[PDB]
């Protein structure tokens, strides 16, 4: 359905985006997040919805930019005295943004979006992206993933479109190694008998070698779910592990996948993920028709969210 991105994103801004243009992605609407904004700004530049992409950038522009760099503090807590008490950014949330930013910047033949998003790409580059092992990593955020003895990632961070976008939009050679290494990460950076890849992974420094990061539970759960989905959509999904997530996906079907599995013991969550899940589930080895899940069945933000953006991947992957 061509207009099935413009139908879902009109759900999406209805029960989530305020006049003031912060993209509410919590249940009580007291917070909002990098993350958020890029989403929201991704799915109104798709949907060409000019007049939503513009409040969503001017309130993250105004309220999570960075001054001495082109990044966003990950989060904002509306009534609290310092608003944005974090400046520390997500770099998924840089990444959406700037995805956004140069789809909108096309679409609606606006120039200054396609500068933003080089702006961003510029410091995405240069300050999220080093040395771990034999690869060049993209760091999840400035503070906190880097150790003496090794380096965090977030795989699902790396958000496959808006990379080949920064290539194509700044020509800067250095994304190709970053590219060409966040395949090789996600080919050898899985775990356990489904052979998934974690939320946080763990690269010695030193070694390179790679493990499930010790810091949270040892799952592939509510950010590894996008890995399969980002790589699909930039038809940069190796066959080998697309496979792996095929038998995945079919051991479980359409009415019961997991929230999470832990990596170590094979255990599930003792509920079914959300809609989300089976919408990417369907774009990557899922047995089914590929009617996807729609918002107004939506249960929270977090799966509406995902839904739309596999909506996003399926109209811009199909070509």
């Amino acid at each position: 359905a061509p207009d099935a991105v413009a139908q879902q994103w009109a759900i999406f801004r209805a029960k989530y985006l305020r006049p003031s243009g912060r993209v509410v992605d919590t249940g009580n609407g007291g917070e909002s997040h990098s993350e958020g904004q890029g989403y929201g700004m991704l799915f109104a530049a798709s949907a060409g919805d000019l007049a939503s992409f513009q409040s969503m950038w001017m309130w993250a522009r105004t309220n999570l930019q960075h001054t001495n760099d082109k990044l966003f503090s990950w989060r904002f807590l509306k009534g609290h005295q310092p608003p944005v008490p974090d400046k520390n950014n997500a770099t998924d949330g840089d990444l959406l943004i700037a995805l956004a930013l140069g789809r909108a910047g096309k679409r609606f033949q606006r120039p200054d979006y396609i500068q933003d998003a080089m702006a961003i790409y510029g410091d995405v580059l240069n300050l999220m992206t080093m040395k771990a092992g034999p690869y060049v990593v993209l760091m999840p955020g400035a503070v906190g993933f880097t150790k003496k003895d090794s380096v965090i990632l977030n795989l699902s961070y790396y958000v496959m479109p808006s990379l080949l976008q920064a290539f194509d939009l700044t020509a800067d050679p250095r994304w190709r190694q970053v590219m060409e290494d966040g395949i090789r990460l996600v080919s050898a950076g899985r775990f356990g008998q489904w052979r998934l890849p974690p939320d946080w992974l763990a690269v010695n420094r030193a070694t390179g070698a790679l493990s499930i990061a010790s810091g949270w539970p040892p799952r592939f759960s509510y950010d590894a779910i996008r890995v399969p989905l980002y790589f699909y959509w930039a038809h940069m999904l190796a066959p080998n592990v697309l496979a792996d997530f095929t038998r995945f996906w079919n051991n479980f079907g359409a009415n019961a996948l997991p929230g999470w599995v832990d990596l170590t013991t094979g255990a599930r969550s003792p509920y079914n993920a959300p809609p989300g899940y089976l919408a990417v589930a369907e774009c990557t080895g899922l047995d089914s028709a590929g009617e996807l899940p729609t918002l107004d069945h939506a249960p929270d933000y977090y799966s509406a969210a995902l839904t739309l953006l596999v909506y996003i991947a399926r109209a811009e992957e199909t070509i």
